[PDB]
């Protein structure tokens, strides 16, 4: 409707101009978010999260991101999945448009927070991965992957509920190097280029989380690729010959065949103690072969949540036109493009 009246501050060196429903900015994720401050939304008594993008139009990929970043999130609808609240600029025309501030919940704490603070029960596990897969398989849904899911993009309230983070963006060699959580939970097609990819490696990360909710440890805690890779293999077993023939990578198919032979190992005696349904979903998960791997709604209907499992609420996502990915623009029409986006937000219901 009409414009909404703004104000400014500074908030780390940084002025940000916003409208005057939001109140009691903080900085919050301590850099690790972006430039994301918590805020009181007065006008739906809701505690918000506010990210302001960096000089979004600088660059062609800046401003083909931010795009991407708007049209992600005014897509997602889903309980599970992060969504848009509100989107705003406080620029009155297309020609005065250079920030842009996307506004959604904020659940308060991450699941890296949660496992290394909190004991998790065998129901704690059930619900929280049950969670996941739901906002996953409607994330599939819309053709989207999240390619880095890991416990720092899973968003948790007090009363254990999640929301994905993150989905769609695709990291620097460097930020991938040793021993890091920003790898530990990739699957390792991805980790080692050794095909084109598809929304199977999200599956991966789920098993890989999974693990850490029951065991409180990293599963693949590699000190590097190769170490990670060697941390996998020995878990799951070196590939086989179907395996090998689809790595499309000449080079890295070279390269694994030149490893010794080992057979997947028992579950049931790597995970002591768990839920025998917990050890036989992370069995479907944790499968060398993506073609081979659970997908999210296979894994709903898994005996390991008959308590939370109810098929008639997993909604779906409507179709998410992406064909904006293949196209190249120019940084002026990324951006106008972006502005039409912004000016045809309508808040959620
Ligand atoms: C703590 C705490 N609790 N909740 C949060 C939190 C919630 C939402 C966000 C958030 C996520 C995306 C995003 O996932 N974009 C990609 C397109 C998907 C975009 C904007 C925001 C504010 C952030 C950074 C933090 O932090």
């Amino acid at each position: 409707q009409e414009r909404p009246t703004f104000y400014r501050q500074e908030l780390n060196k940084t002025i940000w101009e916003v409208p005057e429903r939001y109140q009691n900015l903080s900085p919050v994720g301590s850099g690790a978010y972006g430039s994301v401050c918590a805020a009181f939304d007065t006008k739906t008594g809701l505690r918000v999260a506010v990210k302001k993008l960096s000089r979004p139009f600088q660059s062609i990929i800046h401003a083909k991101r931010t795009y991407r970043e708007l049209r992600l999130l005014k897509h997602m609808k889903h309980e599970n999945v992060i969504g848009l609240l509100d989107v705003f600029t406080p620029a009155r025309s297309l020609e005065e448009f250079n920030d842009v501030y996307l506004v959604t919940h904020l659940m308060g704490a991450d699941l890296n927070n949660i496992v290394k603070c909190q004991k998790l029960t065998d129901d704690h596990v059930q619900f929280l991965i049950y969670q996941i897969l739901r906002g996953l398989k409607y994330i599939h849904s819309a053709d989207i992957i999240h390619r880095d899911l890991k416990p720092s993009n899973l968003a948790v309230n007090e009363d254990c509920e999640l929301k994905i983070l993150d989905f769609g963006l695709a990291h620097t060699d460097d930020e991938m190097t040793g021993y890091v959580a920003t790898r530990w939970y990739r699957a390792p097609e991805i980790m080692l280029n050794w095909m084109h990819y598809n929304q199977t490696v999200d599956i991966w990360s789920v098993g890989c989380i999974m693990a850490e909710l029951l065991t409180g440890r990293t599963l693949f805690p590699g000190t590097d690729h190769i170490d990670q890779l060697k941390l996998i293999l020995r878990l799951v077993g070196t590939p086989g010959a179907e395996l090998l023939k689809k790595i499309s990578s000449e080079s890295a198919r070279n390269y694994i065949q030149s490893l010794t032979q080992m057979p997947k190992m028992n579950f049931a005696n790597v995970f002591i103690g768990a839920n025998p349904l917990a050890v036989d979903l992370l069995e479907k998960m944790l499968v060398l072969d993506s073609d081979k791997r659970i997908t999210a709604a296979q894994a709903l209907a898994h005996a390991y949540f008959a308590q939370y499992h109810d098929p008639d609420d997993e909604p779906v996502a409507d179709p998410y036109d992406q064909s904006f990915e293949s196209r190249d623009l120019l940084i002026d029409e990324w951006k106008s493009l972006t502005y039409d986006e912004v000016i045809s937000f309508v808040p959620p219901p």
